């Protein structure tokens, strides 16, 4: 899948 969480801002995405 393509689900990750960027640390730059601190927001995570969905599938």
């Amino acid at each position: 899948p393509i689900i990750y969480c960027n640390r730059r801002t601190g927001k995570c995405q969905r599938m």
